[PDB]
C-alpha cells in the first residue's frame, strides 16, 4: 500500500502517502460498496456496467431495472434482488437515487465477507456533519427518511431489521458528503456509489490526486509528484465553477469554507467570467435546464437550446466564459451523439483553448475531450491535426486513467489508425 489513513489537524480524517508518488501512479482501485444508475440515465444504460445500448432487457419481475445481457441481469441479482419488488410497487414513481442507493447499502451491510471497498475506511466510518447541519437540510433528511421507510416497505418494516449500528438519519447524511458521481467513458453521470476507502480523501480545488471509473470500478492515481507524508487529495468539483460558487456548494454540501490557495487568490475567475454580466447571466439561467436535458440524454432539446444560445452570443461573448463554454460543450456532446459529427468537431475546436486554461497539468476530464476533438478530426481526414490532439489526450490520459483503463487500448486504435492514414495519404 502507498497510502494510508491519519488524522489531520482540522478536516478530520484523510489520506496520505507512504512513498513517494508520481506522477500516473495508481494508488487504489476499488469496485462501489452499492451503486445504482443515475435518475436520468435510468433505463438508458445497463443497470450493472453502466454502458449505454440501443436495446436493454428489462427484469420481468419488476420491468424497471434494465441490462444490456443475460450476464449483466444475472451478476447484478444480488444487488437487485431485495429491491425488484420494491421497485415494482411504486412503478411510475420512482425514489431518489440516495433511497435506492441506501436501499443497496444496508443488506450489504449485513455481509459477513468485508468488502475490499472499505480496506481502509468503512461506511460506519464515514463522516455526517450532524453537528453542522442547517435546519433546512435536517428537514430534507427527514423527508428521505421517510421516503425510505415507505419504498422499502415490503422488504423492511421495523429497524430490528437492520443492523443496530445502523441509523436511517445519518446515513443519509453521510450520503451528501460521501456519494461519488460516476461518469461514464465519455464523462456523461450515469450512476451514484459509495466507495468509503476513497471517502478518506479531503478536497481541495488544485488537488495531487484524481479519480477515475472504468464502469462501476474506480481507479485513483497521482497527477503530479507527490511527497512521504504529503496529504493526497482530490477536487470534489466541477474545474468550470467560479471561487464563489465552489465556496457555496463546498459549504452547503460539505460543511466546510474551501480556504484553499485557488479560492483565497480568486484563481482564474476573471478569465471565467469574461465579457458582459448582462450577456453571460442569461447564459447561466439557460444552462440549468440545458443541464437537464443532457443529464436525461435528450440530445437533440439540448442541440436546439444551445445553437439559440451560440448564434445570438456570438458577436459579443467570447467562447472563454465558463457559461458559454459549458454551453459549447454540451452542444458538441449532443452533435456526437447524433452523428453529427462536422458541427461536432465545430464546438469540441472552440473549447480546446479554455479547456487547457481551466484543467491544469493532468486532468481526466480534459484528456476526454482532447481525445473526442483528436476522433472527430481523424473522421474528418484532419490527419495531422487529429496526430496531435490523440498524442495529446495519451499524454494527459497515461496519468489520469492508466493502462488498467479501458479507454486508453481504445486511444491507440485511433492513433494507429490516423498514423496508417499519415502513411497512405
Ligand atoms: N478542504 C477541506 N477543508 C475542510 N474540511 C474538508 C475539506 N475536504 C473535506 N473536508 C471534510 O471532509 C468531509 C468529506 C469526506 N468525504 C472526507 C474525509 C473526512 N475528512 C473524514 O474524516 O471522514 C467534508 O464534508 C468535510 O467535513
Ligand atoms: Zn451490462
Ligand atoms: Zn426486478
Ligand atoms: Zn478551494
Amino acid at each position: 500500500l502507498k497510502v494510508e489513513k491519519f488524522a489531520t489537524a482540522n478536516r478530520g480524517n484523510g489520506l496520505r502517502a507512504v512513498t513517494p508518488l508520481r506522477p500516473g501512479e495508481l494508488l487504489f482501485r476499488s469496485d462501489p460498496l452499492a451503486y445504482t444508475v443515475c435518475k436520468g440515465s435510468r433505463g438508458v444504460v445497463c443497470d450493472r456496467c453502466l454502458l449505454g445500448k440501443e436495446k436493454l432487457m428489462r427484469c420481468s419481475q419488476c420491468r424497471v431495472a434494465k441490462y444490456c445481457s443475460a450476464k449483466c441481469q444475472k451478476k447484478a441479482w444480488p444487488d437487485h434482488k431485495r429491491e425488484c419488488k420494491c421497485l415494482k410497487s411504486c412503478k411510475p414513481r420512482y425514489p431518489p437515487d440516495s433511497v435506492r442507493l441506501l436501499g443497496r447499502v444496508v443488506f450489504k451491510l449485513m455481509d459477513g465477507a468485508p468488502s475490499e471497498s472499505e480496506k481502509l475506511y468503512s461506511f460506519y466510518d464515514l463522516e455526517s456533519n450532524i453537528n453542522k447541519l442547517t435546519e433546512d437540510k435536517k428537514e430534507g433528511l427527514r423527508q428521505l427518511v421517510m421516503t425510505f421507510q415507505h419504498f422499502m416497505r415490503e422488504e423492511i418494516q421495523d429497524a430490528s431489521q437492520l443492523p443496530p449500528a445502523f441509523d436511517l438519519f445519518e446515513a443519509f447524511a453521510k450520503v451528501i458528503c460521501n456519494s461519488f458521481t460516476i461518469c461514464n467513458a465519455e464523462m456523461q453521470e450515469v450512476g451514484v456509489g459509495l466507495y468509503p476507502s476513497i471517502s478518506l480523501l479531503n478536497h481541495s480545488c488544485d488537488p495531487n490526486c484524481s479519480i477515475v471509473f472504468n464502469g462501476p470500478h474506480l481507479l485513483l492515481r497521482a497527477v503530479r509528484d507527490i511527497e512521504v507524508g504529503e496529504e493526497l487529495t482530490i477536487c470534489y468539483l466541477d474545474m468550470l465553477m467560479t471561487s464563489e460558487e465552489r465556496r457555496k456548494q463546498l459549504r452547503d454540501q460539505y460543511c466546510f469554507e474551501c480556504d484553499c490557495f485557488r479560492c483565497q487568490t480568486q484563481d482564474k475567475d476573471a478569465d471565467m467570467l469574461t465579457g458582459d454580466e448582462q450577456v453571460w447571466k442569461e447564459v447561466q439561467e439557460s444552462l440549468k435546464k440545458i443541464e437537464e436535458l443532457k443529464a436525461h440524454w435528450k440530445w437533440e432539446q439540448v442541440l436546439a437550446m444551445c445553437q439559440a444560445i451560440i448564434s445570438s452570443n456570438s458577436e459579443r461573448l467570447p467562447d472563454i466564459n465558463i457559461y458559454q463554454l459549458k454551453v459549447l460543450d454540451c452542444a458538441m456532446d449532443a452533435c456526437i451523439n447524433l452523428g453529427l459529427l462536422e458541427e461536432a468537431l465545430f464546438y469540441g475546436t472552440r473549447t480546446m483553448e479554455p479547456y487547457r486554461i481551466f484543467f491544469p497539468g493532468s486532468h481526466p476530464v480534459r484528456g476526454v475531450q482532447v481525445m473526442k476533438v483528436g476522433k472527430l478530426q481523424l473522421h474528418q481526414g484532419m490527419f495531422p491535426q487529429a496526430m496531435k490532439n490523440l498524442r495529446l489526450a495519451f499524454d494527459i490520459m497515461r496519468v489520469t486513467h492508466g493502462r488498467e483503463h479501458s479507454l486508453i487500448e481504445d486511444l491507440i486504435l485511433l492513433l494507429e489508425e490516423c498514423d496508417a492514414n499519415i502513411r497512405a495519404s
